[PDB]
């Protein structure tokens, strides 16, 4: 009965890793697809106002038709506060979930690499 | 020792998460 | 070609915007292999699925 309790209590942990991880993955897509809507909602506004994507998006970044304050449509939103997708807010989107339940020292703490990692890549 | 020892960890990742 | 691509970099008859083909792509960017870039087009498959 007891190697029955440890090895139950492995799976556990093992089965909470795996659904800790779906769930990360699913909730960083999520958020993902919900910041380039609303940019490419901000960059439709943009090109109905006039100004054809600035200059140029890849190079670097340069002038436009007008610099800011141009509408009040633009400035409402202008893509999350001129585009800042700051580390911080992506960690509250990923953790405002996660810490519901079944979760310990070895849940996010380690999950913070995958964060920093997903982070680098953009 | 074992126990807010190492929850201090916890504290420390709440206080990042805000 | 310019003058020579493996030993060193050098001048060329005209410097830039030559024509709005080349200013079209320029290679991505004046040859710009930025790991950046890279790192997103492999990833953009790999973390899909099967990951940790």
């Amino acid at each position: 009965a007891f190697t029955r309790e440890q090895r139950d209590e492995l799976r556990r942990d093992r089965d909470e890793a795996k659904l800790v991880s779906g769930t990360i993955a699913t909730t960083f897509q999520d958020y993902d697809e919900s910041r380039q809507a609303q940019s490419e909602i901000m960059r439709i506004v943009g090109k109905e106002v006039g100004m054809p994507t600035d200059d140029q998006g890849m190079p670097d970044m340069s002038r436009a038709s007008q610099d800011q304050l141009d509408a009040f449509s633009n400035a409402l939103n202008e893509a999350g506060v001129q585009a800042n997708t700051s580390p911080t807010e992506r960690r509250n989107a990923v953790l405002k979930s996660l810490v519901d339940a079944g979760v310990s020292s070895k849940g996010i703490a380690q999950a913070k690499q995958e964060m920093e990692l997903r982070e680098s890549l953009e």
